[PDB]
């Protein structure tokens, strides 16, 4: 069978998938804005994207927001992603650091889960995520490729290392280049959750193309899908009010 | 470049799919009440699923709930469709009676589409597309497997000979059996659409586990999709609507 991921008091890998919206903030009155506008709406999990934080290179500084983000959100689960620059992230920083500020911000006990990258390497995620599990944070161990879908084969294989590296959410985001690369990220996604999975999953298909992949989980094994915050589109993108709607009309479908 | 249809003011094959709602009432009161219901709603088509109608068998009183409908629904396009007992109808008619319905159907000039199946043969297909054609009336040419999912190829195939037998509209709806056979329904949709279509098609994978195919249209290549009026598998109109434009928004 499968193991659930328990995060607060939300059950991962149960029922509808898991609604997660980013805090993108760039200062501390920014991101307490968001915090705001997300505090009682319809969602289950809040990731802050601290790559975006002006202040992010100052442990102490990141500290700061993070008590007064918790006192606003109180019990509901936080993500805590550090997004490198390799995969899409807006700050430069070094290999020590990520570790470093990974494992700092697990010992506050302030943060649920925490997102790692497959391709920081096995050193640094065996260190991240033994200090994680020691602190009873849940990790998601994630890859994103923006140029391409790799076969359906080569997307099962990264998320098996996901899980052999300790992942409690293995996490994998793909662009397609035609239509049919949405379907093999969703015939790979449904095949892990089916035969190699002994725990909840994430992918998506990014771009306009890929939407599909943020809607269907429920069905082909996507345990947590991503809104946006705001109403307006990257493209590729859903509103979390729109999104949770999606989700609630499927889960009813059957 | 290629070939949209044209029904009243909705154009078929442009921008998000159309949404189309069947009518299922037994008589002529519960028909009039239902189309009442959809008049004013956000959909596009009324399909008029007239195996469902007790007296369908009398040409005439078929015909008096087609003018009275008319005077509610005037300007929505009405789509006229007898599904067979061997695709899930609800009534056995004879094939002379199948032809001669549609035939005088399209000839009153009050439907704007009617529905054809596939497996009936090419005489009946060849002489109600033809007919229905000179009335300028609209022609799906549909096919079900209630059981499974034909292979991707198969599908395409049958596709290719709808149009091959003149349908305006290709249409085929599918049993998925597991996730995967929801996937080959859409890659078989997207392979029609980008390399055999010269029209718009209309595709389905049906059940609960197929309700991703209703709503995907645009990206996949289905250029009706169907909601329900009021059942697993099927999702309300009402919200159906929303979905097709936040998708058409979300599109690069
Ligand atoms: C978590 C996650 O989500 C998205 C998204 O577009 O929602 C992209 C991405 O790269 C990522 O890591
Ligand atoms: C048109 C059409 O729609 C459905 C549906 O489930 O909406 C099924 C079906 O057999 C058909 O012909």
């Amino acid at each position: 069978m499968k193991r659930k991921v328990q995060v607060k008091n939300i059950t991962i890998g149960e029922g509808r998938p898991k609604i997660c919206v980013p805090i993108i903030g760039k200062n501390k009155k920014d991101i307490i804005k968001e915090a705001k506008e997300l505090k009682d709406a319809c969602l289950d999990i809040i990731e802050w994207r601290v790559d975006f934080f002006e202040n992010v290179e100052n442990i102490k500084e990141v500290k700061e927001v993070l008590y007064e983000l918790r006192s606003y959100i109180h019990d509901i689960p936080l993500l805590f992603t550090f997004r490198s620059v390799v995969e899409g992230g807006e700050k430069l920083i070094s290999r020590d650091y990520y570790t470093t500020l990974n494992k700092e911000i697990s010992n506050t006990g302030l943060v649920d889960l925490i997102d790692v990258e497959l391709f920081m390497g096995d050193e640094v995620i065996d260190e991240v995520v033994n200090f994680a599990h020691k602190k009873e944070v849940k990790v998601i161990i994630s890859n994103h490729d923006f140029n391409k879908t790799p076969k359906k084969e080569e997307i099962v294989s990264r998320l098996c290392r996901m899980q052999e590296l300790g992942a409690d959410l293995p996490k994998i985001a793909v662009m397609p280049q035609n239509e049919k690369d949405v379907l093999v990220l969703l015939e790979a996604t449904n095949e892990m959750f089916k035969i190699y999975a002994d725990r909840p999953i994430i992918t998506m298909s990014m771009s306009g193309m890929g939407v599909i992949s943020r809607l269907c989980g429920e069905i082909f094994g996507s345990a947590l899908t991503f809104g946006a915050a705001k109403s307006v589109s990257a493209p590729g993108q859903i509103s979390f009010k729109e999104l949770n709607s999606v989700l609630n009309l499927l889960h009813k479908s059957i």
